Parts: structure tokens; sequence; C-alpha cells
């Protein structure tokens, strides 16, 4: 029910930027947790339907990072 990943981002690199996009994908619907580390570029989610892996990538996406996969 409740998913936990951690999604592997190039491209973040300021703390507005950080802000932004933790914000944006923690208040979609179902999604719980989300911590964003600059250095590494790691976003940790966790999140239930109707929150995806798919609909979160598309908002980093959407926001001009990129995800190794
Ligand atoms: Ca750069």
């Amino acid at each position: 029910m409740i998913h936990q990943n951690t999604i592997y981002t190039a491209g973040i690199e300021t703390e507005e930027q950080v802000s932004q996009l933790t914000e944006r994908i923690s208040n979609m619907i179902g999604v719980h947790q989300v911590n964003i580390n600059i250095i590494d570029g790691q976003v940790t989610v966790s999140y239930e339907t109707p929150a995806n892996l798919n609909s979160i990538e598309k908002e980093i996406y959407d926001e001009g990072y990129k995800i190794v996969f």
C-alpha cells in the first residue's frame, strides 16, 4: 500500500530548486514523506495511490531535471 523509493536525479543544484520540487512532489495526493539530498541528487519518497512512481517522476522531468533509471 505505501511504497518507498529512492529516485536518483541529476540537475538539481540550488536550494530554491530543492524547495520547489520538494513542495510540488509533497503536495501530490498520496505523497507523504519527501526528502531531497542536494549533494547526491537522491529524492526519497513515500507514497500511495493515486501517486505512483511514474507521476512523481513526471514532476521531476517537468521541472527540468533527469533521472537515472
Ligand atoms: Ca549545472
